[PDB]
């Protein structure tokens, strides 16, 4: 007796008309179609929200487990969290750091020579330099990026206020830090400079510390509140000490507003790398121009690099008229390759050949000739050295670290600092000194959660053949003490696309749901993503995405058959991307799930690209208004795929999804929930959306915030599986 469901208003005629190969034409029916006027603008959607919000809070707050939960959370959280250190040219080392429950991470600073006296047990130690927490009053405001000028004298930053992709770039110098005694709602000590309508922090200071090159879009009166295209992509150059309107043009592209435009400088900053989106894919147009010969503005002498939209390139480093790229030319893969600006007609030269069996994922210079190259191999990190010159292997550092690396040093610097984590270790910091023959590592510092015994749990690697025969690897994490005698709860999560692998990535959250409901956490490395390159990629999208929701649903299958899991007792999870995931395969294989937790889902996929930055993910889904592309995606588009209600129990479904959400449009989640609500007016099991009015993403928010959201999924897991929760 938890119902009814709030109501919604239906519009029957509402039907759109496409081209499709196979039947000519379809007429597709959307009565939810109202709720795509965003929220600000439309009291139907006012009024939806509203409701479902008050319905979903009503449930999820009569559960008592939901307040053992945010206890629960509140203690193990408190834990002090810090990132490798940083050299910047002011001759100090940054770091992050976080005391336990602030909203952001805060950034500290040490002189080189002095990092030995941070992260102790008095303290971090060193100076802070900026608290991301002051600049709001409810901690919904992160710093989304920072570059230090070459002079180390300038440091420019970005801050997106409500978490959505609009953020403005401020300068402060680097002799001003926040001082402690400084109260929230406030930004003291920067300088005048402010840059607005930002959607990505690619920022790029000219090597005379004069002023910083930037891309940004027209206005926009809802600020990340609405759901339009984002069109006509800009790059300029900001002089510091000048207003945002002095600011020159460097690119504008009207022909093409769909297009995303950005420029990097070479570490030298004499070479400028102009590159331009149309999609998804890692496909370029790609221009440079040497800033010894220019005046910065619409007169630069812009050189070919290479012919267009085959080929992504980044800047490794440069060597006079030599400029080091990471780029994937001829090679899926990625490898390093070498273009001399000076005989533009010999292109690239391969300086480190694509490995058929390995994504490159990151290629940096140290101890001036040190190429550090890191490798996605089946699915974990690995960190090779090379010889810059040459390109000849010099052997493997870490080698018997198995999970993730952030890699942290510059080309000056003899020395890295090597954050490594998994799905066990939260975050160990190791030094390490290039050699000539070999170097020298040690244990810097090592992240302790006093909450939990991470000694408990055991992570294994498992292979299941998905419906095709394909042999997918899973990850599977549980406590050593857990009987798989088919009992268990599982929490499965799931990506599956964009060349993003599901690698080994430590989750507090994630382990105390383990030891608490006794339960095992599976990461099922399905297609779509880079896990075993970027083929693995290529067998989960287009007219081969329902590949990635098979291998999903073999691994639930697997656990269910092999007695990790209990048959009714299967949460699954996903976001984005993985919102696809969790509702296709909600739709396609109801009776193998109990619980199912989507994350700002992309659920209608015919209508995606009308929205925000949806355009762009036609190259992984296909172009819904192309009649080839429609009958495959129509297929599984799972907002148009809702099973029939006589003969399907649907599991139990909570949808989190944020007012500020200009990644994915938050319609997605209000028309799908709609649907489910109703097709299933009875349950038996709830369909509840969860919406944060106050951000526009689910992490880097205010603590109180993520705390409620972690306790209302877990809360709604354990009520909608029976679990008990274990002291
Ligand atoms: C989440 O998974 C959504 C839905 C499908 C793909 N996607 C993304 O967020 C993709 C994947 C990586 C980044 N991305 C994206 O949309 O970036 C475009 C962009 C956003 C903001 C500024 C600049 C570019």
């Amino acid at each position: 007796g938890w119902g009814p469901y709030p109501p919604v208003e239906r519009d029957e005629t509402s039907a759109i008309t496409y081209s499709s190969k196979l039947h000519g034409s379809v007429t597709v029916r959307d009565p939810y179609s109202q709720l795509e006027v965003p929220f600000e603008d439309s009291e139907e959607t006012k009024a939806f929200v509203h409701s479902q919000r008050k319905f979903a809070r009503t449930y999820l707050d009569e559960n008592p487990d939901r307040e053992a939960w945010l206890e629960t959370l509140k203690k193990s959280w408190n834990y002090r969290r810090f990132s490798a250190l940083k050299p910047e040219s002011d001759g100090h080392y940054y770091f992050e750091y976080n005391d336990g429950l602030q909203s952001q991470l805060s950034l500290y600073r040490v002189r080189m020579g002095e990092e030995d006296t941070v992260l102790t047990e008095s303290g971090p130690g060193g100076e802070l330099f900026f608290n991301p927490n002051l600049l709001s009053l409810d901690g919904n405001a992160a710093l989304t990026g920072f570059v230090m000028s070459p002079c180390g004298n300038y440091w420019a930053y970005g801050v997106s206020e409500h978490g959505s992709d609009w953020m403005s770039i401020y300068v402060r110098k680097t002799s001003s830090p926040h001082l402690p005694s400084q109260e929230r709602g406030k930004d003291p000590g920067r300088m005048n400079d402010k840059i607005r309508h930002v959607r990505f922090f690619i920022v790029s200071w000219t090597s005379d510390s004069k002023g910083f090159f930037y891309s940004r879009y027209p206005p926009e009166d809802d600020e990340g509140k609405g759901n339009a295209p984002a069109m006509n992509c800009m790059v300029y150059y900001h002089r510091i000490g000048e207003d945002q309107e002095s600011d020159v043009l460097v690119h504008e592209d009207p022909e093409h507003p769909f297009w995303i435009s950005s420029v990097q400088l070479t570490p030298s900053g004499r070479y400028i790398l102009f590159a331009a989106s149309r999609d998804a894919s890692h496909t370029q147009l790609v221009k440079i121009a040497d800033l010894h010969e220019n005046d910065i503005g619409t007169n630069m002498k812009w050189k070919n690099l290479h012919d267009p939209w085959e080929a992504r390139f980044t800047i490794v480093g440069d060597e006079g008229s030599k400029i080091y790229f990471m780029t994937n030319l001829k090679a899926k893969n990625y490898k390093v390759a070498t273009f001399d600006a000076n005989h533009p007609d010999e292109g690239l030269t391969t300086l480190i050949a694509e490995d058929p069996n390995a994504f490159l994922v990151s290629a940096s210079i140290h101890a001036q000739d040190k190429l550090l190259l890191v490798y996605l191999r089946n699915a974990s990190h690995e960190i090779h050295i090379r010889d810059l010159t040459t390109g000849k292997p010099l052997g493997r550092i870490f080698e018997d670290l198995l999970g993730q690396f952030m890699v942290s040093g510059r080309r000056q610097d003899n020395d890295i600092f090597v954050l490594f984590s998994s799905f066990l270790s939260p975050g160990t910091v190791y030094r390490y000194t290039f050699g000539e023959e070999k170097g020298y590592r040690s244990l810097f510092r090592a992240i302790s959660i006093p909450g939990l015994n991470l000694d408990d749990f055991m992570t294994e690697s498992v292979f299941y053949p998905s419906k095709d025969g394909t042999s997918v690897h899973m990850f599977i994490t549980r406590p050593k003490d857990v009987l798989l005698d088919g009992t268990s709860p599982v929490l499965q999560y799931g990506y599956g696309g964009f060349s993003l692998a599901m690698l080994p990535t430590f989750s507090l959250s994630t382990l105390l749901f383990c030891k608490i409901y006794r339960a095992i956490y599976a990461i099922p490395n399905i297609r779509g993503g880079s896990e075993y390159g970027e083929s693995w990629h290529r067998e989960g999208m287009l007219d081969k995405k329902q590949n990635v929701f098979d291998d999903f649903n073999a691994a639930t299958e697997w656990l269910i058959a092999n007695k990790y899991a209990s048959k009714d007792r299967i949460a699954i999870r996903g976001g984005s991307n993985g919102g696809v995931l969790t509702t296709a395969c909600a739709n396609q294989a109801p009776g193998l799930y109990r619980c199912v937790i989507t994350i700002e889902g992309i659920i209608d996929m015919l209508r995606f690209p009308k929205f925000t930055f949806g355009a762009s993910w036609r190259s992984e889904y296909g172009d819904p208004e192309d009649p080839e592309d429609f009958d495959f995606i129509f297929k599984y588009s799972p907002y148009h795929n809702i099973p029939p209600p006589g003969d399907t129990v649907m599991p139990a479904m909570l949808f989190f999804t944020a007012a500020y959400d200009d990644r994915v449009s938050p319609l997605h989640t209000f028309k799908h929930v709609a649907a489910l609500q109703h097709n299933f007016p009875k349950g038996p099991n709830p369909c509840l959306m969860r919406i944060d009015l106050n951000s526009g993403h689910f992490a880097g928010k205010s603590t109180q915030e993520m705390l409620e959201e972690t306790a209302d999924e877990y809360s709604f897991i354990g009520k909608s599986m029976g679990l008990t929760m274990q002291t």
